[PDB]
């Protein structure tokens, strides 16, 4: 029993969700392999504000085995990319949260990442809070059921630092750069409900 | 005088240039920005062979100034990514070719990476030619208009080395992405007959 979503659907939970997200106030976008890519570049074109440069994205891709064990596949160069996620606010986005373990990884070793990259600058984040780096998610779905990690409290609460553009139950989400019969996929999808739901202008 | 491309169109025309790419046979993807992040996604669903790993994709950034000036705004750390570009088939992807100028660079710095990289690594592509790189190009729309730079003869030559799913005028092109109104921008594309062109199965 799949869950068929169209790429306008994607497209308008993005919509939505770049007013709640527009609050967070990101300086940057990690997004995590191509899932969160797609979304995360349909999410830039919604928070652009006239004259003020468009925010940039950054692909991340993450392996995790087991027998856990983290692999960078591919990170920011934040070298030569002359990146400071010091008092930036970084979104993270992926299309899926499932098992959450993915993101609670992915925030992690982002995490530790910036808390680096301020000693270097020579800075203490205990005596200086300010400098530190707040930490954002943004999903298309957050599936509701045992997640198997977790991600810290105060953001995981609060409706501004998380963003899910839908909650939805348990089942398999088919979404539609993975189709190879898009036509149908689409079919599929404006069946089940899962196509727009905010008519045009 | 506008052009309305709809996220299904972009998807199809993915589908039919897959198959001439099947030929190059990739190694790898180099997308350039968000743009050609997009359809070069897509390009991998239809690319994936049973068993077969599936192929990467890195992402890139490009400036170019003028007062011609680069800079690699974002680009591939092939060390931690631990990626050789020696004696492998990289295909460049990025949604639409204007002047060419764009590619031109991102071919040319490319190639200085293969180059640097296959030298210091002990080897040299005149006597063992089995080494050299080979760069190939793919992208959704190729205006026709009289382009600003241009690339090598003998791959923009080979029909197996320069793809461009259709082959377009000379207008302005608006790619779902970038649209404010999927659903105004879809009505238009349908309209314009920029929407499928191949049905169900
Ligand atoms: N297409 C698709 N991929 C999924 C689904 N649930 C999980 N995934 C994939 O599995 C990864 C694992 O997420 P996690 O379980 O660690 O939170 C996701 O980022 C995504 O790539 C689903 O319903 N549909
Ligand atoms: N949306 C859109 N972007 C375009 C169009 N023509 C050029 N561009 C943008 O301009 C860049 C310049 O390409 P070049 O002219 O250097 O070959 C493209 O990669 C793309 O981002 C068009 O018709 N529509």
């Amino acid at each position: 029993d799949k869950q068929y979503i169209s790429y306008n659907n994607v497209h308008q939970l993005c919509q939505v969700s770049a007013e709640r997200i527009k609050n967070f106030k990101p300086d940057l976008i990690i997004a995590i392999g191509g899932g969160g890519f797609i979304p995360a570049r349909i999410l830039r074109t919604f928070l652009k504000e006239p004259g003020v440069p468009t925010i940039r994205i950054f692909a991340i891709i993450l392996s995790l085995y087991e027998d856990v064990k983290v692999s960078r596949t591919q990170w920011i160069d934040y070298e030569q990319c002359k990146l400071d996620l010091v008092g930036k606010n970084v979104l993270i986005v992926d299309e899926v949260d499932d098992t959450r373990t993915t993101l609670h990884y992915a925030l992690s070793e982002l995490e530790k990442d910036a808390a680096e990259q301020a000693k270097a600058k020579g800075i203490d984040t205990e005596k200086s809070p300010e400098m530190k780096t707040n930490f954002g998610i943004f999903v298309l779905h957050d599936k509701q059921k045992p997640k198997k990690a977790d991600l810290p409290a105060e953001m995981l609460n609060d409706k501004n630092r998380y963003f899910a553009a839908k909650t939805v139950p348990d089942k398999w989400y088919a979404y539609p750069w993975e189709s190879t019969d898009i036509v149908f996929h689409t079919r599929m999808a404006i069946e089940q409900g899962n196509d727009i739901f905010i008519p045009e202008q």
